[PDB]
RNA sequence: GGAGAGUUUGAUCCUGGCUCAGGACGAACGCUGGCGGCGUGCCUAAUACAUGCAAGUCGAGCGGACAGAUGGGAGC
């Protein structure tokens, strides 16, 4: 469901671009920032948020963020499996490590996994580099993932007929 | 066991090249310089080389030699 947004969050930021619009005066300027925020127990999302300041900028996309929350799984402090997220022209893939790799992971998508408090990805991002459709690729990978009590209830079948 | 970033625009998303952050050298150059261990040290002209050595040995295969004096005598 939609994830109740109260909980402690750490919403931290990745860019803010400023961003022009033509008038017959001349260009007049906003802030887009997008800012990622989640605890780290499984609750991640993102948030745009314009105006015409920083500060302004960042409350709206502290607030937006908080009311789009997604889940992910956090099997092992891990991902379950491995999975390509394609969010237009933004390809990422996510592997589950072993327990001493870090996040290994670039900048944005780092930012998705830090504060999604999976520990340990190695990830890799295959297409465009902007951090608005590597954000929205990583979340669409960690929103199609699967968990095995999960697909274990799915097949009409239970965990241990499928881990072993 | 797998990190990206800048740059086409007034602003943006893609495509797209370019540029960077890494590890390596039989490396060289520049600045600087303490030792020890272990390794390596003409990548070029298979260009030309003074000098010194780098393949000799067996007298239990052989003939002749050179010394040598165990005793033997020789001239003062």
């Amino acid at each position: 469901r939609i994830d109740p947004s109260k909980l402690e969050l750490e919403e931290r930021l990745v860019t803010v671009n400023r961003v022009a619009k033509v008038v017959k005066g001349g260009r007049r300027f906003r802030f887009a920032a997008l800012v990622v925020v989640g605890d780290k127990n499984g609750h991640v999302g993102f948030g745009t948020g314009k105006a015409q300041e920083v500060p302004e900028a960042i409350r709206k996309a502290v607030e937006d963020a908080k009311k789009n929350l997604i889940e992910v799984p956090m099997v092992g402090t891990t991902i379950p499996h491995e999975i390509i997220g394609r969010f237009g022209a933004g390809n990422i893939l996510l592997k589950p490590a072993s327990e001493g790799t870090g996040v290994i992971a670039g900048g944005p998508v780092r930012a998705v996994l830090e504060l999604a408090g999976v520990a340990d990805i190695l990830s890799k991002s295959l297409g465009s580099n902007t951090p608005i459709n590597m954000i929205r690729a990583t979340l669409q990978g960690l929103s199609e993932l699967k968990r095995a009590e999960d697909v274990a209830k799915l097949r009409g079948k239970s965990v241990e007929e499928l881990l072993g």
